[PDB]
């Protein structure tokens, strides 16, 4: 099983996979121990100073762990990957292990809006400065540069509007100019079947499994990808001293469970979401559909430029305030009324009247969260019964 | 119910339990989901907005965690309580609420290892300065308090050697010379069955439940207790954004299910340790025992004011070096070689040539540990059975 | 939600969901609980009595399993099902509760080996009569039906040689001259998105669970799907008493989490399968392949009569005996040499090196049951690595 | 080592144990999969063939199961056991293994409910001819002895009111009248800490594990413990096509779990429930009651025989009926309204205006339950809170 040559799937599958050497089981074991038990004392010291292989205690590693995060390396194209208990804890630990007090970053002015509030109030509490830009707007990044910016932080398409960035373009520019800046990608929204940022030119992949990678609304975590080098210090100072974001074992065996079939729920996410899109550009109550998959859309040639599929996310702005969209979120009756995304459940989110939350009313006036801007999370569903449920809701506003 | 008014195993068992009211079911639902659906939309914006209690996405609150949460609040008499994906991460995630670039922590000079690299190495890279101290000398413990002290930080008892900290001298010392200064203790060792860092003027006590909480050796967890005000930061700050150290709601019922028999299982590793010590200290090859139970302890009549019972934790030096120690590790049949405790099975590790193996042996002399330093989690087995494993060991290098 | 109007893959995502009343959880909670709790006294009476709804007893009942049993009641158009611990069990219960000492059992003579097993073993130590026939020739069929015929058995397409079996045809003539006389029908090749037999006349499906319904190979379970009258004694009686065959309440989660994306993956299966078959008709060291989707098959008509897709088994003979098969088991890469089917994985088994078991030599002879004889189970990876694996270690006996 | 020779908690903690061979995990991983892989078909086909051993498909076995099969059958004293996804199921596949139409079992007339009903309305319908007695009666039993006898059933203390029977005499009875008839002893109000049949004479122990032994309240599950050869034809016919009774490897990860504390929990249970019988036989709304441990108890002698401790379940009789059964049920604040038994909470229920309230007052009578007969399954809770509730309900029933 030289892997690397096969297709997605089969890499999906059987990547990462190790075996259970012991009795031959087909699934992967849940390995839910705290800790591991030494053939010797000298093989445990030589585990402690890097000498032997092997496993010491779960917080350092976990060989249910071990193979998503081998697993999804795999389906990046980086070396390696760490598993952290939730996205942020990927994030955090990402972040914690690439800066100091006194290092800057630049990170772009629509994020996920607990990764603003880390970057606005929780790393500028710790001497790290940040400076939130356009990243559509390459002068605005290109000045926004200091000699001592370390990281770049983007994420494309953006919570909540899918605002694309170009991953090449800045990722090269800032890397002729601050050769010791780490350009990380937020790569929740596509997952590596739709988007490998890392063959752009990124240097650190972050995930949120909880959505996509998981597909099944029953795990919180996250990951980072990329060098050996950078990840091996996010595990063992990120994760071991920084966070202690550990993924329960029990959660890892059902992230890979998740992706034995990423890349069918992937097509299926995008042909319901395309039909829905669709849809929706053509209802009288609605003003505005944020989707990658239509031509009408800003970033429409910048998402054919780096996503093999428009993705699954929508937003669209109704005719009417907050006051229609509430009206639509009260009544529709298959998607549910939830935040998160990527689940089989098609979810629906009105950030004007709910999360609206980690920015102020301001500093998401910067980024383009209007009121009246719902986001739906198109599920597995078949495509008429997503449509007529969006359909007797968006009448009642008609 | 009175529930507070009632006893130990009664508040480990039935406390923080809300009940399945759905179908009435006995256990504790796995609420195993990321996700939670909202009435109406303002709902939804009344619970972002902290205008209502109620669920919102398990990074934030799962009502399996919420219950453990509030069964060990309980237990150590404390307002509120939030569990995390490891110990690292409780202490971390509380750390990072309470401090900022320019301030200052006091802790000891005795700490869990990776305790004291997030001090050391970890902290003071993000602008906070660390003054580390012997605890026992409190002259030295008040000289090192500056104005911009916010963490005072405890451990108690500590690795490797068992030492004792008086917890509500130093805690009384710190109130009144800074009223804004947290004092944290580890109390891990203990759990809430033998020591309450609360009642004896803690403000915030930390746990790892990968040890005697969990108690069943299958959950990497922790902890922090304490004022219902601080504990809201630690959960909305330093576990939403800083840490992300969400417990798998799976995890969140395992430790639950463990806690039903802390009561019994605390009694059981106490009971077992202190045979184990008395033995331990007659034998041969045995230079010295640190127990809290021994009269020989340094910190005997201070752990004794502290603790309901010696605990389960055994240090103890070999007459050898670490030629002795690999010997004795590698010819226990019932004890496992292994790193955490508070398990079931008797856990027994040899730092010189295991966890310390890396360091050089004055290195390992700054961090208290001799080249014949055993350290021992003592199990629930039958005690006989410990102890004859552990004799027929030392005597292969009795001269 | 009057789900039942709606499509296969609405209804196999939201079907059965009651919703968690209390903290309004998206994904369904595991009731990992042994007993349920009274309000009053009088509650409890009323629950034995019947009186009352609400749970007692997770032997009796429990809500995560009933979840699944109305999502798969739903789905193949049954009134009530009940979920057991393995698929023997769901088909030994239901043989319990519709069957006594002194009954007579018509069933196929191509089975599952255990189930052949059951009846040819186990229900004949216990005073019911069994005639094993060729349900192809309803002459042969029609003959065995003794006055005392309460169970006709049958599986479509038959574990191993896929014969198909005209479901709508057995099932007017033995309802026609057996009024007493259920309906047996193994349904778990083909899962309600293929094959529905309770529309062409069957009284009870039965399925292994364990297979494509759960689909991930992490779950041993079964159900049995039919009238309430029926699967309530089933569940009061062949569960509660004569096989205490009860699912855990986490592998009940499991099974509605694979069932998630059961649509997507039969799919899948089915386009892997079609793409592998027409491979193995064209290999120099194939001699016959066994497939409904192949013009060649006996049954294809008898297939594209009942069958949505033609499913996703698949069984072959190589030029050469027992020893060219053993030959192609020992040298693929890909395929996982284990028996079971339905996983992401793809599986090979050779029933003529290992399971020619429950079957005497004789009897597997007269079922069709060669040796050379290979069933392969088409995984979720990519088509051209399952061929490529395949190639390889077929081109050794060329 | 010498696992058989060491202490009962040491074998209940390190009992069949294999271990993880290849990643070292202290805890034994859940191997959570249906089916196992083969190196070669040769061996696919040797261990269909039972030429080998080693895993085929879970149905069959699952590693995570042996190793609790194994930890049992240590317990007990037998050579083999088999794990079932219920108690029904692994009585259901035991008597299926052992029985053929045209057989007769002997069986006490006092059952658990569903067991009898198995017996009564279940294996008559195939075939199977059933004979019910009183075990007390030894003369009764020999009577009902036939020469296509092939199991006595019996179950001990049992429902609903603990009568003991004499395991060694009846079975060196039957024994010596049939030698073909196996003895069967439901060993579940015990363990096997407090009873073991098996040295007393029995030949198949059958247990819920879903009680005691698991003793979290989170499994449902069963036991068979006797001989490596019925055992192995209970595992390959009577799960294997019978019954279909397999449990979740993640259920016998939480059976092992469980079984940790085993030792400690029955000597919780048992204390607290000594403590409780003393109790309600003084309190004045008690007419009877029924614990092994009271020397009022009819068979109080027998039990110092064969148990080494009187158990923690309890029946008592009110004195009353149905309407103050309901009240004391309706006003308990810590025991919990639920049938099963063995949890860390204290569970209560009275059968006659709960589990029988289906049947009239006179088949209640002809099942041993008068209108004032209360079950009571002691936790693990504190004695003096179990008894302070226990007293303020029976209180409202005191003329
Ligand atoms: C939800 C989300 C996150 C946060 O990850 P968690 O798993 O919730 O900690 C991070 N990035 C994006 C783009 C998200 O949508
Ligand atoms: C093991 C330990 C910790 C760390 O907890 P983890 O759950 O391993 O992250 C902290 N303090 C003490 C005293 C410990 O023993
Ligand atoms: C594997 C199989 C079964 C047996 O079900 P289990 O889940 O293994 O008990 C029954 N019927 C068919 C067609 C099977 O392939
Ligand atoms: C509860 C019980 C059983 C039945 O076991 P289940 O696990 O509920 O199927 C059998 N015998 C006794 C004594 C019991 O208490
Ligand atoms: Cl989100
Ligand atoms: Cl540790
Ligand atoms: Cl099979
Ligand atoms: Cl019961
Ligand atoms: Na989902
Ligand atoms: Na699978």
């Amino acid at each position: 099983e030289n892997i690397k040559k096969m297709g997605f799937a089969t890499k999906a599958i059987h990547g990462g996979h190790i075996g259970d050497k012991q009795f031959g089981s087909l699934a992967t074991p849940i390995y839910q121990t705290s800790t591991f038990i030494f053939d010797s004392a000298e093989q445990g010291g030589r585990r402690f100073a890097g000498e032997e292989s092997g496993y010491i205690y779960s917080r350092l590693g976990n060989p249910t762990s071990t193979e998503v995060e081998n697993k999804l390396a795999l389906l990046e194209g980086g070396e390696a990957a760490v598993v952290a208990a939730s996205g942020m804890g990927a994030i955090a630990a990402s972040l914690w292990s690439a800066l100091k007090s006194g290092d800057h970053v630049v990170a772009s002015d629509t994020l996920y809006g607990c990764t603003f509030a880390l970057l606005n109030h929780g790393l500028t509490r710790y001497g790290v400065e940040v400076t939130f830009v356009d990243v559509s707007n390459l002068d605005e990044v290109k000045n926004a540069l200091k000699p001592n910016t370390k990281v770049v932080y983007l994420e494309t398409p953006a919570n909540p509007t899918l605002k694309v960035t170009d991953i090449r373009k800045i990722s090269n520019m800032v890397h002729e100019s601050n050769k010791e800046c780490f350009v990380f990608v937020d790569n929740t929204f596509c997952t590596p079947y739709i988007q490998r940022p890392l063959e752009l030119g990124a240097d650190v992949v972050v995930h949120s499994a909880t959505k996509y990678l998981n597909g099944h609304g029953d795990v919180i975590a996250g990951f980072a990808v990329g060098k050996e080098e950078f990840i091996n210090q996010v595990k063992l100072f990120g994760i071991k001293d920084m966070t202690g974001s550990v993924t329960g074992p029990f959660e890892s065996f059902l992230i890979i469970r998740g992706m034995k079939t990423l890349q069918l729920r992937m097509e299926k996410h995008c042909k319901n979401a395309m039909e829905v899109a669709k849809f929706l550009e053509s209802h009288p109550a609605v003003e505005k559909v944020y989707y990658p998959g239509l031509e009408s859309f800003k970033y429409y040639q910048l998402a054919r430029e780096q996503m093999k599929l428009p993705g699954a996310m929508i937003s669209f702005e109704l005719k009417g305030g907050v006051e229609e969209g509430k009206i639509v979120m009260n009544n529709v009756k298959l998607a549910t009324l939830a935040v998160s995304l990527g689940d089989s459940e098609t979810l629906i989110q009105h950030p004007a009247s709910m999360t609206h939350s980690p920015y102020t009313a301001e500093e998401r006036k910067a980024a383009g969260i209007s009121d009246g801007l719902v986001r739906l999370s198109v599920g597995l569903e078949d495509a008429e019964d997503i449509i007529d449920d969006l359909k007797q809701a968006l009448d009642l506003i008609v």
